[PDB]
């Protein structure tokens, strides 16, 4: 199926069966989102709530977190685990309170400098936040977009990484690129899974290469020997 | 342990575990109340979120749904099942309507003379919306007080049902009732599950009976030959 296919059949079942009521999906700020993408990236969703919603009652803003002393965010974060995340984050809240005013920054290049960081997550960040035209590739997307189109390599290899961030680029959409990309990581998280993925509930199904051959335990490849 | 201790450690779990996020607990009112337990009694959250928001979209009060033609709120259940409740819904609408001026009622015997709405129902209502103090009686807080209580008995004969009424009675404090009733829900749909309780997760676990012996699987009783 054609790119424009792929965006609209995503874009449809977002509307009828899409996450959109989470605390960090309401009224929405490029410091919420960052917040819980970094929360989310490796901890699950349901874990993740109540933290994000002490932390956005601790640290209204992001010159909140950034005058706060280390050891409170930490102790604040206690049981999340992958506690760089923590330090990171609040090395990113001081560079956002001394390079940009307090104010978290909405241009690429300034949010990809920031500690903990991304392309993926920059392009998070501001295509939730802002509706920036930007396309995301995390652990999920990578898995939904390997499985579509049969990217049998490793993504730690730089040339597959490459073709997986080109095929996320031809498929995202500039209108309606907030929802594509929740889309993208809400179907990798709960429709196109690691294991045994539910490709009949899966707005892709009819163009996947994985679901027309039984295939998906070959995408993404696994790391060699 | 005591009732007030009972009371006590939920909340204090719920404040730190609970769900408090969800569209049904923001800008609360008796309409968002009702709308959603009648959604949720034989549907799982995660398929209720989205029918939902629709219904809130479609009907932002309870005159919109009593004037809408039935079929048209059939449509818009369509997947839900259990179509009862929806011809209950839209019935209750209706009188809500007709005898209460379109303002959903806020004392208990009207709410609860609505068609779908039980005692239960109805305390939930008026608990999570206005903080009235009645208590809930559904199945899964039905099965959470009857490990912790030891309520071998089929709930479905009538003295069964009484004591369990009287437990919930005595454990649901007036100060916090909105919270210890969604609290009670959120144990008995995510921690103290039908088969295999994650008691670890419960904060009932150091007074529960069937925790101490075991035994949860005795309890609620099953009914009878
Ligand atoms: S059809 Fe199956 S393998 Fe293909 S993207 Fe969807 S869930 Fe994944
Ligand atoms: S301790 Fe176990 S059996 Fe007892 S109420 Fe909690 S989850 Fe249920």
């Amino acid at each position: 199926m054609q790119a424009s296919q792929f965006s609209a059949q995503v874009l449809d079942w977002y509307d009828k069966y899409g996450r959109k009521t989470l605390p960090w999906q309401i009224d929405k700020t490029p410091y919420k989102v960052w917040l819980s993408e970094v929360m989310l990236q490796q901890t699950q969703v349901a874990t993740v709530i109540p933290y994000f919603e002490r932390f956005m009652a601790r640290f209204p803003t992001v010159t909140d977190l950034a005058n706060a002393p280390l050891d409170e965010v930490l102790h604040l974060w206690t049981g999340l685990g992958y506690y760089a995340r923590a330090r990171n984050l609040h090395k990113a809240a001081q560079q956002v309170a001394t390079l940009h005013g307090g104010k978290f920054p909405e241009t690429f290049e300034e949010v990809a400098a920031l500690p903990g960081v991304g392309r993926s997550t920059a392009g998070a960040i501001l295509s939730l936040s802002l509706g920036k035209h930007f396309p995301i590739l995390n652990g999920n997307v990578k898995r939904v977009l390997a499985r579509c189109y049969a990217v049998s390599g490793w993504p730690g290899k730089k040339e597959v990484e490459n073709k997986l961030w080109s095929l996320s680029e031809q498929v995202t959409p500039a209108v309606g690129v907030e929802r594509f990309n929740q889309a993208m990581m809400d179907l990798g998280a709960m429709i196109c899974t690691r294991s045994k993925p539910k490709c009949s509930l899966c707005p892709l199904q009819n163009g996947c290469i994985a679901a027309a051959n039984n295939s998906w335990a070959l995408y993404p490849g696994k790391k060699p020997k």
